[PDB]
C-alpha cells in the first residue's frame, strides 16, 4: 500500500483509539511508533494487517467495524488535505473520477495490479460502481462512500449489489442513488 495512505490510516487511528494504542500496535510489528512514511515507500500490506489485527486486539472492536470507520474519516483528511479533488465538484463528479485518479497515484507502484473503482451511469439519478482488486477491502470501500457522501453534503441511498471472488479478484458493486436527476440520455 503507497506510504502516504498508510500514514493517513495511522493518524485516523490515533483520532478513533488514542496515541498508546496506536504506539503499541506499530512496535508490535517492528516500526517505530512516530516512523515518517513518504510517498515513496510501499508499506508491505502484511504489515498493515498486522496492526489493524493488533488495533482491533486492543480495543475490542471488529476490524470490519474499524475499516469501515477508518474509511468514512478518510474523506476529512483528503479534503483538507487534497482540496484540489473536491474542489468545485458535486458527489457524483467526485465519484466518476475516482478510478482514474487511483491510476494516476499508483502509477509508480511496482508490481502493478491496481484496484479499480469503474463507475457508470445506470438511470437518470443513479450510478453503479464495482470495486474490483488483489485485496478485498470492502468495508473500507463502503465507508469511503459513505465519508464522500458526508462531505459533500449529498445524501444518497447505497445498496449493495452483489460481492464476490474469482482468479485471486475480489468484486463489489455497490448502487448508488441521488436526490434528483444528475444524467439525461445523450446520442450516442
Ligand atoms: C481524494 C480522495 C482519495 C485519494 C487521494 C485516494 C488515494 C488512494 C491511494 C493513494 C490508495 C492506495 C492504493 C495502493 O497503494 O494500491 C487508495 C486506495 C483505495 N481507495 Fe482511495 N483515494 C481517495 C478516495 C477514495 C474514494 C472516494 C473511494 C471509493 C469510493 C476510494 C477507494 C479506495 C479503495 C477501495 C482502496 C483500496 C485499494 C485496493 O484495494 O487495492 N478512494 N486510495
Amino acid at each position: 500500500m503507497k506510504g502516504t495512505i498508510v500514514g493517513t490510516w495511522i493518524k485516523t487511528l490515533r483520532d478513533l483509539y488514542g496515541n498508546d494504542v496506536v504506539d503499541e500496535s506499530l512496535k508490535s510489528v517492528g516500526w517505530e511508533p512516530d516512523r515518517v512514511i513518504t510517498p515513496l515507500e510501499d508499506i508491505d500490506d502484511d504489515e498493515v494487517r498486522r496492526i489493524f489485527a493488533k488495533v482491533s486486539e486492543k480495543t475490542g472492536k471488529n476490524v470490519n467495524e474499524i475499516w469501515r470507520e477508518v474509511g468514512r474519516q478518510n474523506i476529512k483528511t483528503f479534503s483538507e488535505w487534497f482540496p484540489s479533488y473536491f474542489a468545485g465538484r458535486r458527489l457524483v463528479n467526485f465519484l466518476m473520477m475516482m478510478d482514474e485518479v487511483h491510476l494516476q497515484l499508483t502509477k509508480m507502484i511496482k508490481g502493478a495490479t491496481p484496484a479499480r473503482l469503474i463507475a457508470k451511469p445506470v438511470a437518470k439519478d443513479a450510478i453503479e460502481m464495482e470495486y474490483v482488486s488483489k485485496r478485498k477491502m470492502y468495508d473500507y470501500f463502503l465507508g469511503l462512500i459513505e465519508g464522500s457522501s458526508k462531505f459533500f453534503k449529498e445524501e444518497i441511498s447505497v445498496e449493495e449489489v452483489e460481492r464476490g471472488e474469482k482468479d485471486g479478484f475480489s468484486r463489489l458493486k455497490v448502487r448508488i442513488k441521488f436526490k434528483n436527476p444528475v444524467f439525461e440520455y445523450k446520442k450516442n
